[PDB]
């Protein structure tokens, strides 16, 4: 109880005395329930460093197949295994650590300067620029000219239309459209370099021939998680869940959800993926950057509502690519992403090309914990209690059971046996205060299940005891254990334990309240 | 749907209103226990047993008249009327006995105008500026204190007043008689004592001293009966383990278009702080000469569970009237209907709030196993207990599901007929040698008592709650069963 | 706010964040104000007839008086009304405290009657009855007033015998019956007929010349009996006539039908009566507070009137004081969101009449303090619809501004009185103080809770601004008079821009 | 469907979340002012009125920098582009002026653990020089000493966190001066209508600040800015006597962990919310677009929150003082203020503000919230107040109405200070008073009924609620009136 993360707050009657109540002195528990998605790059890619990541609080690492070969991605997940396994030899404190493939898409990249792939050239605010796809001017990139990797984009854009170059940056109005070549009219200026994004607020296909062999590239490399760029549609993900195939059925598809068209088809989006991620930076080009955080705070609601895992995504520390701490606006973004209920934070640049890898993290792991305390618990628990239908599955019944009754002994964690994940996703899909000590004997189920909030992910590694009993009561003393070294544990603690009646996934159905000895 | 589960769910309690619908038959077993007064037209064995099969739950002595012999007969009779039913463990119903004191009366005196009354120090208890006698038809204010009395002004006229009760409002704990009726409550092994005109603390107190250590098991029910009891109904309520609204003398105590604030606030301080209240007193007055109420009868039964009361009373309707089965029904079949009708979702999420935080373990299992209930709608929560207090505990926050109590426990069974939806099952087998054998035996007895008597069906979802060890006060498990 | 002040009308418990701290918070030495919201229907009868007995119960408190006209002529229910007026007029000498009275008329409707003069018929429980068509009474036979009796009821049906007491089941198959339940039986009394579809027509041929009658007697308030549907009150107000358009209706909700049919039946009507007597006998008696609860939701969601009857203070009839029932009955009709309540047998036959009105007084005066006006107000303006009458916006600004003050009332100036019912709908705490120079208008405006009509007698002045300031004077000398207002006190004044009903557009806050 | 009128109706929070709408575009004039600070990027009247028109309303004059005469001349400037559109004075914006004082500060002077800082006089990366004389008494053995914005810090020495390039004349932290004297002089002879003062950390530091502004000062308001860990934690004897609060995370940034700000942050927003006074959010909020054209995705959604918590002004510091893109960077808050609006759930906004404000007698509480009832009931285009001090409108502020707060006014000074309240759209009536009283009332009314007609804010059959007094002079507002336009 005392005056400890913030519960003079969480007991307040309505919203406003909720703020009111908030205290800089109330201090949170060490268990940061948000997960932590770091993106792999030169900054964050050797042995050494990733040991520091692992240590800061990464989660799950993100290779970005957009850049480097399928080899260069094959060592990425040989150095992140061996620092993960480095830790292995100590089980009370191994954090077990997921992959996650990022799919290239459906992108548009431009062609390479003339000159140089590392020269610049800048272009003249209300000039007149040519944009062609013609094959003779691959190489003829400069002021007056830029070359496209896209065919088909003479017929696609009408007259007066808009397009957004390095990452919507500049801008060019559409005039004439010419015989090979399209005239334009710079609307904003900058410096281009070579081999840029493109945005166009399609005929491109939902899933392309070189992304086909990326994910069968994750597949035979086991990786846990698939981030799939620009689903716009339903049949998107079949058609990665079918590229996949069978031997992929269980790595978990995060849709990302980065235009207009992804927005507003959401709902049947949603249906058919385990998660959504709110790419905020193609989304920031693709609707108007006034109106992001509009559909951000839609998609998390949305996803609670369905108890899916939600990921929130693109430079939310940016200036710590380059400087040792955030500005005010990226610490309330972090903050503000965990108040709306997102289940993951992403870095991209900031651990990929950065200079402080490690500092970010620890940053997000930091803002996390105070924002996951000043949670409203209270309106979101029973938000989600009426908005969830009734259930006759005994899982989910006990699910509930057991939240609602740590909040009402605000209880250190909810210890949770499960082989799949399921029964520790049914506890944090009700968004309990306390933490929920997920105890598995798979290694797949410990990575996957750091997607939903509030799940700390144990694996078990001893054979079982003779008595089914017996080795139920070892694995919820590993529990907490585990808990006690970590910190989040102490004697005379108050805890939740969740099992079943009998071994086998799908039979959680009892709920015990023990104090910590 | 049924059990006016539109209503139920509505979200505001201006649509639940708009929602209820007189054609949504109830479906759950009624959980507010019935009191009905032993008399003259409820004494004989056989006529117990038709009140028993019409849902009476617990038998009231009132010592206000009779001997002890007299009383001695009706315990004897309500005893052999249960027994008669226990050849059937499966279906056996506890009854519950519960003794109501006499309690301090100031009676005038026997053999014209100005009467004097046996209390002494009435001329120091009523200042200048009222007395009510026989019930309140004689009205009497005071202005001026003198050596020789009282002034005797008559406000309000009247007649018949030889040794009738006196009343006065605005203004010891046991009298001599009340010690006797207690050590005969304790010697005959009565379940509940109703302590009459109990305004502190320390009249509960003395209560509990006159009934020993050898009754100290049994449940006091304070009756709040006049304007102190009611401004000290904190203390009060802090001490005892329940509270009865007494309307009747509360009616003449205060002014009678209050009674109904009064009552509304105990229920709902007794609720809020999870025990018993009793609402008490011609609840079906006309059903004493004719054999269907009147419209504001019915009401006021209704409006008594929808406030929250544990339990209501039946006075003459059973001691003496011609219909006292029927009267029995007729309370049943409204708590079945007020029952369904209540507002659930703001009920449950206001006593949730309100509810303290506890790190005692049966506390946090028993607000887990009401939520798990509300989220598959179970048709009961059986549980295990020694003493009632886990069964007790389930029942403060009024699920909807049955709290089916298991218990070897004759008297815990019997008493916790005071908290609303807790259904005592006695189990008389002898323990197994191993212990978590004979907690399964009992949770399949409550099963299997609860298919019999309708509560169960197969294919159902049941919560179940246990504890660790054996002995009382290690609650602390909660499973989802189906049948 | 002064402390002392904050202790009475049961603010603390109006101050609650839950009805469950409301609940608790409840206090019996909280004093209400002396303004009671709830109107009090008084039935006349012979113990409520005479000149003298109207003038008691107008100052206990009767607002509307009800003629029930399933019993007595014409020329006994015009006496009546001539009684009634001479005791209302007779208060008229004084403007400031002049209280207005409505004159309601309660239809027979299709009602069924057994058989005869005041000789008493025991009847044997389990005795072989016949009922009797013939024209052509004892224990074994009796007849009744429904022809086509015979053609409806089947074989094991129910026939209920004075207020349901006697229950004859067709036993064997006019109709022999057997008994279910015995009594004794007086001499022509109320049949009723569960589930069985009569084909008895809602207006009758009596009916219409009752309804002349009122039209022509000019009543404020139409009681309809047993209407079961819609077109039952098109046909009522088909015989009031456009001499009669201005006569509120009141449907009647008595039996089965009328409560599957309540939406259709609220729509065409002026306000509603839960008839507690009938839709006791016509479904079962467990049912009843549900179906009152929900007649009074919905009439409270729609904004019009709702009055409670039947048997709330039946003890009355022959003690001076009620049982607990009784009293918790008013209390929580009132609770429930009633906007009149009613007396029967207690003011027509009783050896009590002005003390039962004084009684209700006193409860309704209990339990509005009470009523958890937050919660009540937020679900009523969360349940009523956007508006772009000024009426209703001014109404509901008004009634907020009341509550943010805790002021003692609220004046409006009304021609129809709809301005007054827009802030009724609200439900206000605040006395709604209507001055009216339309007679009528504060008749019939008792039938909206918390609306205490004053009747304006003077010529207009010659500025119209003036002649409102003058209206408004009046409100405050009036309620200054009846304990309602004090110096200091803050009200509520709410007038339109421009003379004529309509235009209600303006709210001001005054202090007195 | 516009402006989220689908997710404002909502019966939960959640609910409304999903279903709010990036198609539903908002119909609404922006209500969260903006707060711009006058440097370099900002100092020419041509600059000053392309900000005017993308919506800037306060004028911050950052006296932490530059001379008086320097002060004067961005004064003058921001004067001459307000005025040039008295011309047409059914357009006319009123533009406050701020000051913020210099306040406490501590500077250094004109890598390796070893380190000296010392304050002699006559004392590269090796040594640094600071200002203030004396500092042992304030520091235990367990705090810290930070420089340059919190990028270098020193334990108790008696260089850890790094610390890269460092310049000339950084700021120093520590986890009224004679100049502030002077400085608050010069604001009341200038006629300034807001001081920010700087380092609040008691309520006798707001009483030295209003003492210093003299009894030609009264008309002045005091926004007292939060910058460390006293001053939160005293916050509520603050806020008692401040006329409102500046959540400064710039510096409460360095002084408590900067992963406390927003608890900071929402904490002041929501008591402010409470108490009916203005809050301003500070501080970083684009700061990109000082180098940039367009603000990265945390800006963005940080300039969203502040709105959403309940801010009733949003801050602009480099971006308009010496960025590249200062007129941009107003059009970005205005956009992101105008759609966060929309997003408000003022269902619950609405209830919470209402339960949580006190029954009252004054009779302006009581049309305040009358109005803004009928305002809900209609869904008013505007509700029109006459107010000579502002404190009528600031009445109706307080409970966030969705409908815009028209408040006309003679006071020039009233005109400009009531930017600080969210909803509040300022005119200013010119005309001389009429013969009669009541002819004189009615003619503020027109004149804000032609105002917002031309505006865009009203349209012919729309409802307005207009709220006037029954007496001149202020402190008798007490009518409230329906009318079509
Ligand atoms: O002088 P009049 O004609 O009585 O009008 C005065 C009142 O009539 C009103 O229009 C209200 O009347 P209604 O309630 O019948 O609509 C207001 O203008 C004013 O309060
Ligand atoms: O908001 P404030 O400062 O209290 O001013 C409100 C005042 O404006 C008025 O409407 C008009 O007053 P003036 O004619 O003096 O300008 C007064 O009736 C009212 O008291
Ligand atoms: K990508
Ligand atoms: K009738
Ligand atoms: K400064
Ligand atoms: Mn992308
Ligand atoms: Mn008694
Ligand atoms: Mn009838
Ligand atoms: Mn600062």
């Amino acid at each position: 109880f005392f005056q400890q993360q913030q519960l003079p707050a969480a007991m307040a009657d309505t919203f406003l005395e909720h703020l009111c109540l908030l205290d800089i002195d109330s201090e949170p528990v060490a268990a940061r329930s948000t997960s932590i998605i770091a993106t792999i790059g030169p900054a964050s890619r050797s042995v050494e460093r990733l040991k520091e990541m692992i240590k800061a609080g990464m989660n799950i690492a993100r290779l970005n197949f957009s850049h480097g070969s399928h080899e260069y991605h094959a060592e990425s997940i040989a150095n992140v295994r061996e620092a993960v396994e480095s830790f292995a030899g100590s089980p009370l404190s191994y954090r077990p650590v997921a992959i996650a493939l990022d799919t290239k898409g459906p992108e548009i990249r431009t062609g390479i300067l003339q000159g140089g792939p590392e020269s610049e050239v800048e272009l003249v605010k209300g000039s007149q620029v040519l944009v062609t796809v013609d094959p003779a001017f691959r190489t003829r990139g400069n002021a007056n000219t830029v070359w496209v990797d896209y065919p088909n984009i003479v017929r696609v854009v009408p007259v007066g239309g808009r397009i957004y170059i390095d990452d919507g940056l500049i801008s060019l109005v559409v005039q004439k459209i010419g015989p090979e070549g399209l005239v334009t009219q710079v609307e904003n200026g900058g410096v281009l370099g070579s081999r840029k994004g493109v945005n166009l607020p399609v005929d491109l296909p939902g899933l392309s021939e070189q992304d086909v062999r990326d994910l069968r590239f994750g597949v035979e490399h086991g990786v846990d998680i698939v981030f799939a760029s620009f689903v716009r549609k339903a049949s998107d993900v079949a058609a990665v869940r079918a590229a996949l195939g069978p031997e992929g059925h269980g790595i978990k598809i995060i849709s990302k959800i980065e235009n207009h068209e992804g927005v507003k088809r959401f709902d049947e989006i949603l249906e058919v993926s385990d998660g959504i991620m709110v790419a905020r930076g193609d989304l920031g080009i693709e609707i108007p950057a006034e109106k992001v955080f509009l559909a951000q705070k839609m998609m998390i609601g949305r996803c609670n509502l369905a108890g899916k895992p939600v990921v929130c995504a693109t430079q939310m520390l940016e200036s710590m690519i380059t400087k040792p701490r955030p500005t005010r606006a990226e610490t309330s973004d972090v903050a503000n992403a965990v108040l709306d209920g997102a289940d993951c934070i992403m870095l991209s640049g900031e651990t990929a090309k950065g200079n402080f890898p490690v500092e970010a993290v620890k940053m997000q792991h930091a803002i996390a914990r105070e924002a996951e305390a000043a949670v409203y618990h209270r309106q979101l628990f029973e938000e989600l209690r009426r908005a969830a239908p009734l259930s006759r599955d005994p899982t989910e019944v006990t699910a509930i059971g057991a939240v609602e009754a740590a909040f009402k002994c605000c209880a250190a964690a909810i210890i949770v046996l499960t082989t799949t994940g399921r029964s520790a996703q049914l506890l944090s899909r009700y968004r309990p205060r306390a933490a929920v000590i997920a105890v598995t004997r798979s290694a797949q189920a410990a990575r996957q299940v750091h997607l939903c909030r509030g799940v700390f992910p144990l694996l078990y590694r001893e054979p079982p005891e003779a008595i089914w009993a017996d080795d139920v009561d070892r694995r919820v003393q590993f529990g907490i254990e585990s808990g006690k070294l970590r910190g989040f544990l102490r004697v005379g603690d108050l805890v939740i334990v969740v099992t079943g009646w009998r071994p086998g996934s799908g039979y959680t159905n009892i709920m015990r309240v023990l104090s910590i000895s």
